[PDB]
DNA sequence: CGGCTGTACTG
DNA sequence: GCCG
């Protein structure tokens, strides 16, 4: 990580682009920043800069200004709105467009939002849990959340598999949120469970707010019982057994891992989703058999990677 | 020039 | 932003 002196300046620029909705430029910055964060030695030569994949002409030119001047002149033309747009867009359910609208309307603080903004149902929940949603949890707590869902689900059928995915499954010490993936080996007994499970978890007082209720995926808010507990983001997903491996892969991530794998599948005339690895349409396309995650890797001509190896 | 992943909610 |  011999990077700090350059990346710190780039991240400021990156975040500005992000919160103002210039997602593609922010992507380039993210990737560039990630590369610098993983190069063996500190960057010295302009040519050395280009030498790195993810860093090109313009990023090189910028890195050179940092190494020399110790300051990047672009960081001075960042709209003063940025901190407020970040503040506003950290409300779950409010993105760049909402943040900008609120800013235009003269709002500057969460007090302004609370007292004067018209909030969607999701945004009101997001504001209520503003601080909690910015907090990570120790992985031990993710374990408890998993078991809470598992115990509730297994009440309906002891054969149900319940797996917490995301950074938890990638073996991280802390987790931003928990995704519990649920299926049944017999390809059938997963049906019916979804709505009953949610209602059970709600009656138990575990689910405190619902954000999105989809057909097979729920997004909401949970809190474990007892003192000193925070509200945590929880998704619960139910999939037929045939999708298990692709869903494990997707819900495990990371984000960059997922997009890279999808990009690779596309180069090979395939398409990869949380549902299946398919032949490209580029009729509709054929679902390729993938009973395990290894199968997805092999079909893409990749050696298997354990969840901890997918933390990109 | 233009893709940069592919999915599924809300209202 | 990067890159084919
Ligand atoms: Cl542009
Ligand atoms: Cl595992
Ligand atoms: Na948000």
């Amino acid at each position: 990580n011999h990077n700090l002196h350059i990346t710190e300046k780039l991240e400021v620029l990156a975040k500005a682009y992000s919160v103002q909705g210039d997602k593609w430029r922010a992507l380039g910055y993210a990737k560039a920043i990630n590369a610098l964060k993983s190069f063996h030695k500190p960057v010295t030569s302009y040519q050395e800069a280009c030498s790195i994949p993810g860093i090109g002409k313009r990023m090189a030119e910028k890195i050179i200004e940092i190494l020399e001047s110790g300051h990047l002149r672009k960081l001075d033309h960042i709209s003063e709105s940025v901190p407020v747009l970040e503040l506003f867009s950290n409300i779950w359910g409010a993105g760049t467009k909402t943040a900008q609208m609120w800013y235009q309307q003269g709002f500057r603080s969460l007090e302004d939002i609370r007292s004067q903004a018209s909030l969607t149902t999701q945004q009101a929940i997001g504001l209520k849990h503003y601080s909690d949603f910015l907090e990570r949890m120790p992985r031990e707590e993710a374990t408890e959340i998993e078991q809470t869902v598992q115990k509730a689900a297994q009440a309906f059928n002891s054969g149900l598999l319940c797996v917490a995915c995301g950074s938890y499954r990638r073996g991280k010490a802390t987790c931003g949120d928990v995704d519990v993936l649920i299926t049944h080996p017999d390809g059938r007994s997963h049906r019916g469970i979804f709505s009953r499970l949610l209602d059970s978890l709600r009656q138990e007082g575990f689910l405190t707010d619902d954000l999105v209720k989809g057909e097979t995926k729920y997004l909401g808010v949970c809190r474990l019982p007892g003192p000193g507990r925070r509200h945590r983001r929880l998704d619960i997903i139910v999939v037929p057994y045939s999708e298990f491996a692709c869903a494990l892969l997707y819900f495990t991530g990371s984000a960059h891992f997922n997009r890279s794998m999808r990009a690779l599948a596309k180069t090979k005339g395939m398409s990869l989703s949380e549902h299946a690895l398919s032949t490209a349409v580029v009729g509709p396309g054929r679902v390729l058999p993938t009973p395990t995650e290894k199968d997805v890797f092999r079909l893409l001509g990749l050696p298997y990677r354990e969840p901890a190896e997918r933390d990109w």
